[PDB]
């Protein structure tokens, strides 16, 4: 028994598809430490994306794993780019998988239906100091099916328009948690 | 050997109607209490059955408490209580150990950090995938840390509140809800 | 192999946060790093001018200086001359011996190359108002935001107080934020 993070390591690529346009750069880790797994998450957009108007659509960006907790090609967010375990003391990737890498995954019997945890998403937050109509809603969705993939996290930007006028669609550190796969 | 402390402590999956307000089964709680090394992690969801499936915006406020004793196990008094499936989950599976051991303490909230009663009121997303996140669709779950009640040594309350805000009648599915409290030490 | 370890202020903290040069606010702060992450719980209680505070509050920035191996320093408005130290596995005593270890704690430099901040509801008072919508501000924690020499910093910045309906004790709900952590 021991822990794993599953990164994309910093200073992402531009690494979040949409109609296979690169729209989205995601920094994203997954910690699993004794039982639960820990989604630590932070989102820039990029061209089109860089400034989102209250009148913006919402989307998700889905990560799809195989059952051995390998991500996969097809998603939003894909093993085309950047994907792999963070070793303890250093910022490195490891591309290898490891049968430890299904100990990220939501636990597929906890699971069995989808789950969900809508939470804020303050935008640009330093440089509009926190202003309450910045925020938009980033919802977690848990095991939603798509395609072939065994588990699925799903990142889905929401509630637009409650913003007050055009942000920076630089988001805050996100947060979220769900119960681990057993090995 | 750090990795020789973590605990889980949990209601297993699937869990049975086992939400009790005035002794009558009404919601179904997944709890799960992880002790690391430190902090404990709720992960809790709900969902209501019965005449709690749909809560209106005119909903009253409830607790549901859990008690716990001196040793970290769950009474049988509570609104969350003992007479329903509970134990430690044993890494690498889904079962739910019955048996009380000693180091279920460490899953509880530290005394002396919570001496008197701490809380943290969070935002409870209704019915989410299926409302789209739309937001007249959230209540608010406050966890209160030790909160006095009866001759528990621990509690830990999911209190519901601000069904004002929903918009009408609403599925009580609940998000997936996550909180953090300083662990008891052994 | 992952190394946990605890800095705190431990349990009944001093009036600890200072504005000015003057203490204001008891600050309960825990960092917890696991294998990668670094969780801050953190809570507060205001005292003198700031145990009530209402909605023409000016918003403030608590600031925590580290230096490159994560001892807290002497200039930010949470530092060191309040108590301040590791936690042992087993008691709530705090332990002021610095170690390599403490580095662990702090949040990781190349992550936030640049800084990052996470603005999450801070309710108030809130068993006593039973969790009113309207008495909630919110507080940001902001990371690396740089301040004098310090290599690492963290940032408590309380806001939008004219969230609240009125007069609230600044009695703040525990807060939990999550950050990577540095390497060893
Ligand atoms: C209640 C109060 O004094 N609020 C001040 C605030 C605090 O004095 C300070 O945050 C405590 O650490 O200071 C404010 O102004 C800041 C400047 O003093 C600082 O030089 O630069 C800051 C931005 O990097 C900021 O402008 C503040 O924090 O906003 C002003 C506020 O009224
Ligand atoms: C900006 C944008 O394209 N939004 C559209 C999204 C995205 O194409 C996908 O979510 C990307 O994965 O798809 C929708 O079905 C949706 O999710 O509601 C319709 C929406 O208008
Ligand atoms: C739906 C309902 O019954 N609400 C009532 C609750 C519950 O009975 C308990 O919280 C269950 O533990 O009790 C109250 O005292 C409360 O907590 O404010 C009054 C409230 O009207």
């Amino acid at each position: 028994a021991a822990p794993i993070t599953l990164w994309t390591g910093p200073g992402p690529s531009i690494n979040g598809f949409i109609n296979d346009t690169p729209v989205i750069r995601c920094f994203i880790c997954l910690t699993r430490d004794s039982n639960l797994v820990t989604v630590n998450a932070s989102f820039v957009g990029e061209g089109g994306y860089r400034i989102v108007s209250p009148t913006q659509s919402q989307f998700s960006l889905i990560m799809e794993f195989d059952q051995f907790g390998q991500l996969m090609s097809t998603g939003n967010i894909n093993s085309t780019t950047t994907w792999g375990e963070k070793p303890w003391g250093n910022n490195t990737v490891q591309p290898r998988p490891s049968h430890t890498w299904k100990l990220c995954m939501p636990n597929r019997e906890v699971y069995s239906t989808p789950a969900a945890t809508i939470s804020r998403c303050g935008l640009d937050s330093i440089a509009v100091d926190g202003a309450p109509s910045r925020s938009i809603d980033c919802m977690l969705i848990i095991n939603k099916p798509k395609g072939v993939a065994t588990y699925t996290l799903t990142f889905r930007f929401l509630n637009f328009n409650r913003l007050s006028g055009g942000t920076l669609f630089k988001t805050d550190v996100l947060t979220f948690t769900y119960v681990g796969e057993n090995q």
